[PDB]
């Protein structure tokens, strides 16, 4: 369950 983030990429 991943989410993807302004910062790079998806993250979990």
């Amino acid at each position: 369950a991943c989410f993807l983030t302004r910062l790079g990429t998806y993250v979990c």
